[PDB]
This record gives C-alpha cells, structure tokens and sequence, in this order.
C-alpha cells in the first residue's frame, strides 16, 4: 500500500475541517499506510504556554480518535516521541541551502520557525512516505521536501521516496459563516465564522442563525455560488451533513424561508457533533487508553523512522552507533 | 559531585597546532580537576561537505588522537556526537529561543559563508544552536575552547539565561575556558591569519599527524619582519609572525612570553626558529607515537565510543526530560 503522511497541529478543528478532509481520510484507512503525527516539535516554533500545549496535544489526539482514526489500522503518534524526526531534521540542514528558506513565502523572527521546513522535510521523509496531503498554504514546503530527497538520492542512491501531494479534495465545500466567498478556516480570528467541532447545539443556532443570506424577494433556497453565497453554503454544509443531494434539498426548501433553512442545518451538524463529541469526551477522559494509544504510535513510527535513518547514516558516512 | 566539562571537536579537515593549544591541551590537564566530557562532533562537520569515506576515517582519526594527547577514557566521558540523538532534539528545541538575527550576525558564519559560497547550508546557519545543545545536555560549568569560539560560547550562555527565565534551573549557565597562550595560532605565512585545520596552503599549517621533518621545514620558512638588527619580541601588529612563534614555543614548553624575551636577548630568528622546531618536532614525535597504536586497535575505538555514548546518553536524557517537561510536550512512555 501506499505510505501517506500527515501532519496535524497541536493548537481547533471545524466541521470544514472534519466533513472535508478527516471524514474522507477516516474512510481510507485500508486503501492506505497512514500515518498521523501530532507535531508538537512544530508546534513551539511560536512561544505559547507549556500547560496548553500538553493538553492540546492530547485534545488533538482524542479528537482524531474521536473523528474515527483507527489506531490499529493507522499509525498515530506524537512527534516528539520519535527522536529520529530531530536526527534527520539536522542532517538535511546540512543539504538545504540557506537561500532556499530564505525564499519560502526580520531579526527578531526565532530559527525554529526559519528552519521548520526542514524538520517538514525530515518528518516525511522518514517514513518512505508517497502522498502528503497538504493545504495550499504547504504546498512551497511539500515541494522543498521532494527537492531536497532528489538532491539527496543524487549523491547517495535512492535513500528517499520522492513524495508527492495528495491531489484529489475531499467533496464537501464548507464556507465562512459571516464571509461566504472565504474558507471556513481553524485559524480564523473571528469564531463567529466557524463552527468548531465540540460547540454544543444553543452554539451552533446561535452561529447558523447569524449566518449572512441574501436579499432575495422572495427569499428562494436555491443554489447559486455566484448570487446566493450565503445560502449556498448553508445548502452545502446541510447536504454534506445528511447525504442529501442539492436539487433534492432545492426540492425540500420549495416555498420555505432562510429560517427554516437554517433551523434544519443546525439540527443537522449538532445532529453529527454530538456523536464525534460521545467518543471525544470518552477517549479524551481515558488518560490510560491515550498513553496506550501514543506509545504503540511511536514504536510503529520508530520502527520505520530508524530504518531511514540509519541508511541516511550510513550514507553520510558516520561512524556507526555501538549499542 | 564534581564540576563538568564538555567540549568537542570536527571531524573534519586535519587537526592542527592550533587546535591542541586552543583546546586540547587543556581537555587534558582538566581531567582529574572536573568531570570532563569530550565529543567528536560529526553532525557539525557536515555543514561543510565532506566525501562519506573521508568522514568515517576522520572521525576515528579524531577519536584516535583524542586518546594520543592523553584523554583518558577511565577519567573522562569520549563519545561520538551523532551516537547520542538528544543533541539534535535539543538542537532543534533551542532553534525556537533563538533569534535569526544573533546567527546572522555570526563571524564563522560569515566566514563560512565567503570560503564555500556553492554551499552556504542551513546547517552552517544554523551551527550555534546545536553547538548550544551540545553544552547545555551536560549541565556544563567550563567550556575549554580557542577564542576563534568565543562568540559561539556566548550565544549558548544567553540562550541558556533566556530559557532558564521562563522554565526555572534548566540549565546551567556555562563559562568560556580560554587558555592565555596559544589561544589562536596564526598561520605560518600569514599570520595575520588564524591557522586552519583545512588550509589550501598546506605551507600555512602544522599538522598534528604531519611528518615532523615537513613541520621544521615549514618553522623554518616561517614569515618574520624586516627589522634591523633581527629582535625577539612579542608585537603582535608590527612583528606579528615573531610573535605567533613565540606564543606557540610558550604555549607548548609552558614558558611565559617575557621569560622566552629575556631567553633570546642577543639572538635572532635562526635561535627563535630552532627552539620553536625541536620543540615542536619533538611534541609530534611523542604524540604520533601514541597515535599508531589506539588508531590500529578497532577494538579499544569501539569499547570507547561504546561505554562513551553510554555514559554521555545517561546525562543528555536526564536534561531533555526536563527540557520537554518545562516546555510542555507530552512525556514519552
Ligand atoms: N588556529 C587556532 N588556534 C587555537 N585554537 C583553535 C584554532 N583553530 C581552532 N581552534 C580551536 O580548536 C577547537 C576545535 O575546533 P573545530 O573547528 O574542530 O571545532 C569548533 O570550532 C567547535 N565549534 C566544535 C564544537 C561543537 N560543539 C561544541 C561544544 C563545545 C565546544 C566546542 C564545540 C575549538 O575550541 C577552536 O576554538
Ligand atoms: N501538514 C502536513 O501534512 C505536515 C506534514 C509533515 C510535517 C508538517 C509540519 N507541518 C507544519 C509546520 C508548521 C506549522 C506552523 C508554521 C507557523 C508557526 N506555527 C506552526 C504548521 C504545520 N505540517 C506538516
């Protein structure tokens, strides 16, 4: 099976973030070797409090778990949990050139977060990793990282698989709330924007009802990104919750307001949130199932990680470790 | 418990004069003194680019001529950097409290930088935090080091302040060991110039595993000055290659500059030069020696790199698990 690599962030996810990627991801798990790694080592490239990063990092386990990553079929794990990320992560400093990160789209910036890139690199690379399934805001990154393993492979023979992006999207469509033209996004200011995956349903109403519309006279539920972006994306999200087709909820909607709309896409996604939230709450709580959890995780990862790097090692030519 | 000491050197280019006086020398006389811990830094070495065959021999060289010069592995912890894995994972921890502009600003860098313009690396860039990783795993007191490393040791002492003023006692906050003679020998035909392990101009350098016939050779075409008549006095900008000779014969016979002054009043350069060649020759004589047979003995390289990374991993662990703990991350089981 193909190696995928994915990278998650330790700091909230959205139903975008769910009913588009995860959802889909969830569903692959057989099709695919995935790979989860919370990267917590990425995570303090900008300063933050050390008892929120624990708990987050936990928080984004659970969730994960929760969203129906299968640790048995899947390998989920804790980057700092595997050495060998940070090992590689120096050694191909040393085949980046300084230009390269300089590049990537003044003093007081940290080196962590000048050189993440790298440690980017190494993190799938490690893996003999095929797909990475990066937004379009990694994309230079992915890039760098298929650069440096070809650079690499030139002078030493094929250490690396070249790793490529994950082309095809994940189906659902789901917008800003106040700003239908933009991505709903996890690292939006405004929360009014999102809906976050453990809001509880007077939060969702709340969120859906403020949700911008049109003026519409009479007010039609019709899809129409271009005219009607409001109530197109109520009529994405509601049909990526359900299953229901568009034209099958234009036909539901004949002669019905926005509020009712609105009514049935908030039932709808608190509908679903309350299931993923159940086995959240449950596997989150379970201090001694998440341990278990993260150190068969990093024992599977370093299994496959040691391997690449000590041919990455051997090929460099370091004087081999004495155990 | 005792004071540590921690230092390390490349494997990389040939070791010199330069290295022993700025550094080695005093990794042994250390010994018994403080807990001394000694690193062969392979994972610095390849932020210029070696050839793989060329870095292995090098770093057991190294480890060879660590055990020549005296540094015994009953008295001091010998270990090969990429053996013990914390110091990248510290490595890259410490990137994120330190700024771009203090590794900008760096003179190796910069010199680096101009000399292999085909490859100015992250690597090279990032050189000073790693480095910082290296002192800080060990709870380091004393850092014996020339003074061409004196900026690089001062980044490590205000990283180490600056994450112990978030997170508590991490670390200890380390102190420069420069020596007062040979701190930074000069090149032998320009010695205005700092003597490189990997000199174009082999005429330039002594090398520790260097033929001591070719090193009295190179003594004697040692650059001088023009004064009339010839004097033997320590200026370092008008008679500065006078002066290196000098600071060289001091440093290896441990005669001061104003004691070896009064010595060659009424000489010249031939005596200067003749002194500084029987003692020199006969300190690489000795030491090559000694070198032949830890150098042809895998077995001993491997028990030291062995019990070395053993001992270092026990120290290095114990610092990152506070590290990790103070910073947040979730502990490994
Ligand atoms: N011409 C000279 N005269 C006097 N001393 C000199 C001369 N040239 C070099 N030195 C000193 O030799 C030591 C090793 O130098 P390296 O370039 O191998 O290697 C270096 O310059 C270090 N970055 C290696 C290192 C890595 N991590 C560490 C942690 C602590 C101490 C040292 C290290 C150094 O002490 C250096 O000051
Ligand atoms: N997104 C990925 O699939 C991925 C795969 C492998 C390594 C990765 C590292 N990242 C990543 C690295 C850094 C960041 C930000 C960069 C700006 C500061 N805060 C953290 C976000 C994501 N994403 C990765």
């Amino acid at each position: 099976k193909p190696i995928v690599f994915s990278g998650a962030q330790p700091s909230e996810l959205t139903i975008g973030n769910y009913m588009g990627a995860l959802r889909q991801w969830v569903n692959m798990q057989d099709d695919y070797h995935c790979i989860y790694c919370i990267v917590d080592q990425h995570a303090i490239t900008v300063r933050q409090d050390a008892q929120k990063l624990r708990k987050a990092t936990l928080d984004t386990l659970a969730l994960y778990l929760a969203c129906g990553i299968d640790p048995e079929k899947s390998t989920i794990f804790v980057q700092s949990h595997v050495p060998e990320h940070a090992q590689l992560g120096w050694a191909l400093n040393c085949y980046t050139y300084f230009g390269e990160l300089s590049r990537m789209t003044a003093e007081n910036i940290n080196a962590g977060l000048f050189d993440y890139p790298v440690l980017m690199a190494a993190d799938i690379l490690l893996y003999q990793t095929n797909l990475v399934p990066v937004g379009e805001d990694q994309k230079q990154h992915l890039e760098l990282s298929r650069d440096i393993a070809q650079r690499f492979n030139a002078l030493y023979g094929e250490i690396f698989k070249v790793p490529e992006p994950f082309i095809p999207k994940s189906g659902a469509r789901v917008m800003s709330l106040l700003e239908p033209t933009k991505k709903m996004s996890k690292s939006d200011d405004n929360r009014n924007n999102v809906i976050g995956l453990l809001e509880d349903p007077k939060s969702v109403v709340k969120k859906i009802k403020r949700a911008v519309t049109d003026s519409d006279e009479p007010p039609v539920v019709r899809y129409d990104v271009q005219n009607k972006a409001g109530v197109s994306n109520l009529l994405d999200i509601l049909s990526a919750v359900t299953g229901q087709s568009i034209p099958e909820l234009e036909k539901q909607f004949e002669g019905k307001m926005y509020g009712h709309l609105k009514g049935e896409v908030a039932d709808a996604v608190s509908g679903m949130l309350t299931e993923l939230q159940e086995r959240y709450h449950r596997f989150r709580n379970d201090e001694a199932f998440l341990q278990q959890v993260m150190k068969d995780g990093a024992e599977k990862a370093s299994a496959h990680a040691s391997r690449t790097l000590k041919a990455v090692y051997e090929a460099i030519g370091f004087v081999a470790k004495r155990h």
